[PDB]
C-alpha cells in the first residue's frame, strides 16, 4: 500500500534510503548510505505490526554464519515503533538476471561449475550451524560488487530459513506434514509432497540449479501451477537431465536420491563431482566468468 521508508529518510542517525531494490512480501529491502563509512548498504525492514516476524531469525543465521565466506557482512540491526531493519553489506547482479542477461539463457560449464562450487560451500554452511535455506534459487545468490568480491557468490535470503538441529546438535523430529512456502521451480519432490524439509532437499535446488545454468530450461519451465510441477518430477527420468551434462553429475544424483531428512549429505562427494568435471576440461579458478570481458 506504501513503502515503509521514504526515499532519504535517515535510519538510527547513520542509514540515509537512496532507493526500494526488492520486496512486496513478508518485508522491504532498501538500497542505503551509511553517513559514517560512506558506503551503499542493504537495508532490510520489516513492518513492526505484521504479523509473521522473519527478520528476527534472517539476523540469527546471519550472524551465526559471520566470519565464513559467501554471506554478507552483518552492519546493525534494530527495533522501533512501527518497522525492525536489519543492515548489511550490500552485493551485485543476483545469478537470475545474470543467466538472463547470456545469449540462449545458458552458462558454459566454466561458469556452471564454479558457481556450483561456491553455492555447494555456503549450503554447507548454513547446514554446519543448523539451518535449511529451504529457498535455494538463482535470484538468492549474488556476485559481489568489490574489487575484493566481484568473483565471489553470495548466499542471500535467510527468511524461509529453519533450524533442523538444537544445541546439542541432535536432528529435531519432522513434522508429518509441512506446507511447502516457496518458489516451485527449484523445489525437491519431498517439498512438493509437503513433507519436513531436510539437507538433501536444498541439494535437490543445487542440482536442478546447475541444470538450468548448463541446458538453459527445466522441463516445467511453462507450468505455473505448483501441483502439477510436482506430478511432472515425481515422475520425470532425472537421467534425461543429465543427456547433455559431465558423467560425473550421475554421482551427485544418486547420492541426493539416497538420502531422507535425518542421513547428513556427503559434501565432499557433491564437490569432488565439480572438481573433477572442471579437472577433465582443463577449467581453473583464474578463468573469466561469462559475464566479465
Amino acid at each position: 500500500q506504501a513503502d515503509i521508508l521514504p526515499a532519504n529518510y535517515v535510519v538510527k542517525d547513520r542509514w540515509k534510503v537512496l532507493k526500494k531494490i526488492g520486496g512486496g512480501g513478508f518485508g522491504e529491502i532498501y538500497e542505503a548510505m551509511d553517513l559514517l563509512t560512506r558506503e551503499n548498504v542493504a537495508l532490510k525492514v520489516e513492518s513492526a505490526q505484521q504479523p509473521k516476524q522473519v527478520l528476527k531469525m534472517e539476523v540469527a543465521v546471519l550472524k551465526k554464519l559471520q566470519g565464513k565466506d559467501h554471506v554478507c557482512r552483518f552492519i546493525g540491526c534494530g527495533r522501533n515503533e512501527k518497522f525492525n531493519y536489519v543492515v548489511m553489506q550490500l552485493q551485485g547482479r543476483n545469478l537470475a538476471d545474470l543467466r538472463r542477461s547470456q545469449p540462449r539463457g545458458t552458462f558454459t560449464l566454466s561458469t556452471t561449475l564454479r558457481l556450483g562450487k561456491q553455492i555447494l560451500e555456503s549450503i554447507e554452511a548454513i547446514h554446519s550451524v543448523g539451518f535449511l535455506h529451504r529457498d535455494i534459487k538463482p535470484s538468492n545468490f549474488a556476485m559481489g560488487r568489490l574489487p575484493s568480491t566481484y568473483r565471489k557468490c553470495y548466499m542471500l535470503d535467510f527468511g524461509l530459513a529453519r533450524q533442523y538441529t538444537n544445541t546439542t546438535g541432535d536432528v529435531r523430529p519432522p513434522r508429518n506434514v509441512a506446507g511447502f512456502r516457496g518458489t516451485v521451480r527449484y523445489a525437491s519432490v519431498n517439498a512438493h509432497k509437503n513433507r519436513e524439509m531436510g539437507r538433501h532437499d536444498d541439494l535437490w535446488s543445487l542440482f536442478y540449479m546447475l541444470v538450468e545454468f548448463a541446458v538453459g530450461q527445466l522441463p516445467w519451465r511453462k507450468i505455473k501451477d505448483k501441483e502439477q510441477v510436482g506430478m511432472i518430477k515425481e515422475k520425470y527420468e532425472h537421467r534425461m537431465l543429465l543427456k547433455h551434462m559431465p558423467s560425473e553429475f550421475h554421482l551427485f544424483l544418486d547420492h541426493i536420491a539416497s538420502l531422507d531428512y535425518f542421513t547428513k549429505p556427503d559434501y565432499q562427494l557433491i564437490m569432488s563431482v565439480f572438481e573433477n568435471s572442471m579437472k577433465e576440461r582443463g577449467i581453473a579458478e583464474n578463468e573469466a566468468f561469462d559475464w566479465e570481458k
